[PDB]
DNA sequence: GACCACGGCGCC
DNA sequence: AAACGGCGCCGCGGTC
């Protein structure tokens, strides 16, 4: 390319070069452009960066995240990452697209801004005829790139003082359950070392190995395990107990302080746009996706996620959505009639499972009825559904023939999209997001039926996905309006936050906007809450 | 200090 | 653990 001066003309491709990977943290170490046979390089980036009216190029959203940090109203375009990512979703890394498509990514902005013109070039192309991946990459992915640069850069504010209390108090809980269990071990060791605890367990002590790991084969520890040995030996309790206190500790009341962004004073998480298998995002740096909620300490968590002050959090959740998309899907009319009759299968199951009344069940009970429905739906096994519903074997078969036999068209569905993924070698979601699953064909059984669940999980799970991307496209605006902020998704949810005087509104408006992205054979239902903390507006 | 493969586990 | 699926992060043990 002919070394031209910078600044560039419109339409040009971006490159740029990151200290590190988090667009909220990093240095702009470098910035360059390419177009028409020319490359442009920025004497001096973040000046530079003024120059744009918007990003387009390789990883376009995590400069536009880095230009509002600045001040900079930079939207983020064109990117050939998600042209990659819809034309195969195990495109996740620049690194992969360029050396599938006709580069090398380098650590160089101006060879990087020469790349994602070479690369969107070449992808455009192999969409051209791709009618309905098209259609997602104009309706969905490019614009929703352009909200998840905004919640990026947005942040949530946390309760620092809080969860530093709380961490005291933790630590001291957790010395005393490590001291009981050393006690009972007859030694200390490395109670975090599931070796040494291992060795504990199944050799020190007498029990029973009940299962073993998958890669190496080791005689596993986890909770599932400790479960089945409750009544064996008091120190298994005391494990559980260990575990589900250093877990949230190490993970959440510990590193999440320490990440307060100093100009904003919130925290910043990413939403990664070409990662998942499905078509789902991610989040990380930190994960926001798996925040605490379940357990009373969990619960104690979620409540540092608070509103700023003046304003509140807007919770809003699709109800028993994969159930619904499935019912669409499949066209199961027993299915469609407990959507059109206003009913809930969690409730339900969940009443069935601790034999009380609706009205009685807990969240607790919920979400272990989840387990159960999603479990039997994508393929769990009579054996572990035994121990889920602690039932007999023979019980427990037969509640996978009554699910099945209640919604006959279901399996159908299951079998059409598996030979159609044998044939064409991938699967799709109802706007036809694809995701290729080769092992579909393979000859060991175990794999082949693993391929399987992946395969028929995929439509289901990644329609889910294509609604809750489309719903956010359609309510950002909708939000900008009325000076409200997107904050999270979580897969099936979106945190808002929303002046105190227009939060009613705001969640209302919400829940309509969601509630109508796509109509189905089934109505979708959202709930929505509002609150001072995430908890509280979920409640 | 970084990176890893693994087991394990938090959420959806 | 087990014929649920999709993720990212933690600590260990190990390496470089
Ligand atoms: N395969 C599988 N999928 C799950 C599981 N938990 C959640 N999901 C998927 C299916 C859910 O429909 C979707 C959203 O999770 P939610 O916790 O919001 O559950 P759902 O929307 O079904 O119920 P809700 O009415 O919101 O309580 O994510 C699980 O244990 N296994
Ligand atoms: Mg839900
Ligand atoms: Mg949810
Ligand atoms: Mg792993």
């Amino acid at each position: 390319l002919e070394e031209a001066p910078w600044p560039p003309p419109e339409g040009a491709f971006v490159g740029f070069v990151l200290s590190r990977k988090e667009p909220m943290w990093a240095d702009l170490l470098a910035l360059a452009a390419a177009r028409g046979g020319r490359v442009h390089r920025a004497p001096e980036p973040y000046k530079a960066l003024r120059d744009l009216k918007e990003a387009r190029g390789l990883l376009a959203k995590d400069l536009s995240v880095l230009a509002l940090r600045e001040g900079l109203g930079l939207p983020p375009g064109d990117d050939p990452m998600l042209l990659a990512y819809l034309l195969d979703p195990s495109n996740t890394t620049p690194e992969g697209v360029a050396r599938r498509y006709g580069g090398e990514w380098t650590e160089e902005a101006g060879e990087r801004a020469a790349l994602s013109e070479r690369l969107f070039a070449n992808l455009w192309g192999r969409l051209e005829g791709e009618e309905r991946l098209l259609w997602l990459y104009r309706e969905v992915e490019r614009p929703l790139s352009a909200v998840l640069a905004h919640m990026e850069a947005t942040g949530v504010r946390l309760d620092v003082a809080y969860l530093r209390a709380l961490s005291l108090e933790v630590a001291e809980e957790i010395a005393r359950l490590e001291a009981e269990v050393f006690r009972l071990a007859g030694h200390p060791f490395n109670l975090n070392s599931r070796d040494q605890l291992e060795r504990v367990l199944f050799d020190e002590l007498g029990l029973p190995a009940i299962g073993k790991t998958e890669k190496t084969g080791k005689r596993s520890t986890s909770a599932a395990v400790l479960e089945a040995l409750r009544e064996a030996h008091p120190i298994v309790e005391k494990i559980l107990q260990y575990r589900e206190l250093t877990k949230l500790k190490s993970t959440y009341i510990d590193p999440l302080p320490d990440l307060i962004h100093p100009r904003t004073g919130r925290l910043h998480t990413r939403f990664n746009q070409t990662a998942t298998a499905t078509g789902r995002l991610s989040s990380s740096d930190p994960n926001l996706q798996n925040i605490p909620v379940r357990t009373p300490l969990g619960q104690r968590i979620r409540r540092a996620f608070i509103a700023e002050e003046g304003w509140l959090l807007v919770a809003l959740d699709y109800s028993q959505i994969e159930l619904r998309v499935l019912a669409h899907l499949s066209g199961d009319e027993n299915l469609i009639r407990v959507f059109q009759e206003g009913r809930d299968i969690h409730t339900e199951t969940a009443s069935w499972m601790f034999g009380v009344p609706r009205e009685a069940v807990d969240p607790l009970m919920r979400r272990a009825a989840k387990t159960i429905n999603f479990g039997v739906l994508y393929g769990m096994s009579a054996h572990r559904l035994s121990q889920e519903l602690a039932i007999p074997y023979e019980e427990a078969q037969a509640f996978i023939e009554r699910y099945f036999q209640s919604f006959p068209k279901v399996r159908a569905w299951i079998e059409k999209t598996l030979e159609e993924g044998r044939r064409r070698g991938y699967v799709e979601t109802l706007f036809g997001r694809r995701r290729y699953v080769p092992d579909l064909e393979a000859r060991v059984k175990s794999v082949r039926e693993a391929a399987e669940r992946m395969a028929f999980n995929m439509p289901v799970q990644g329609t889910a996905a294509d609604l809750m991307k489309l719903a956010m496209v359609k309510l950002f605006p909708r939000l900008e309006e009325m000076g409200a902020r997107m904050l999270l998704q979580v897969h099936d949810e979106l945190v808002l936050e929303a002046p105190k005087e227009r939060a009613e509104a705001v969640a209302r408006l919400a829940k309509e906007v969601m509630e109508g992205v796509y109509p189905l054979a089934v109505p979708l239902e959202v709930e929505v809450g509002i609150g001072e903390d995430w908890l509280s507006a979920k409640e």
